[PDB]
């Protein structure tokens, strides 16, 4: 009975890059697979890991920013809800 979302396009296009398969997910699955999609392309600093350098990529337009730390959770949170309808 978690809340089900649907992505706008392209915070789809990257839970698709990742190997998502669906169109619809709960918020902790969309949390997880850009968790993902930041490890899986190293956008993250090797020292401290949550930082994440999103300049140069299409995850830098869904949050707005260059970069972020993954302690800002107002920020990510407000994001994802941005991109996505409730169903
Ligand atoms: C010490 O290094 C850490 C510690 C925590 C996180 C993290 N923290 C989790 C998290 C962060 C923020 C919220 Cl609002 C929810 C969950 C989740 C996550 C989910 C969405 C985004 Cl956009 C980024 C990260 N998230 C992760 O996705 N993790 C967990 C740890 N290791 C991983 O391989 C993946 C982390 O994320 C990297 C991808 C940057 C790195």
């Amino acid at each position: 009975q978690e809340t089900l979302v649907r992505p706008k396009p392209l915070l789809l296009k990257l839970l698709k890059s990742v190997g998502a398969q669906k169109d619809t997910y709960t918020m902790k699955e969309v949390l997880f697979y850009l968790g993902q999609y930041i490890m899986t392309k190293r956008l993250y600093d090797e020292k401290q890991q949550h930082i994440v350098y999103c300049s140069n990529d299409l995850l830098g337009d869904l949050f707005g920013v260059p970069s972020f730390s993954v302690k800002e959770h107002r920020k990510i949170y407000t994001m994802i809800y941005r991109n996505l309808v409730v169903v």
